[PDB]
């Protein structure tokens, strides 16, 4: 995470799922299954996918490792979310990073 710039508060997806019950419980999960990851800056990398389930695996884990410190920490469901919240934005970035990182670079 150190030579990982943090993907800004990501685009906060909140997936809502289709169940308002996740749509909140993202919205009130997105302070650790949340709308931040961490990753290097991809100039889409024709993978930012590959480096999704790095971020997936740095960003979930921070929340669930440095975090579990804290109190904090996932279930499958807590992950699927930051599997469809990072995973799936940390994928966005796959398209969306291309952008960013092409800005930043």
């Amino acid at each position: 995470l150190g030579g990982y710039m943090l993907g800004s508060a990501m685009s906060r997806p909140l997936i809502h799922f289709g169940n308002d019950y996740e749509d909140r419980y993202y919205r009130e999960n997105m302070y650790r299954y949340p709308n931040q990851v961490y990753y290097r800056p991809v100039d889409q990398y024709s993978n930012q996918n590959n480096f999704v389930h790095d971020c997936v695996n740095i960003t979930v884990k921070q929340h669930t490792v440095t975090t579990t410190t804290k109190g904090e920490n996932f279930t499958e469901t807590d992950i699927k979310i930051m599997e469809r919240v990072v995973e799936q934005m940390c994928i966005t970035q796959y398209q969306q990073e291309s952008q960013a990182a092409y800005q930043r670079a």
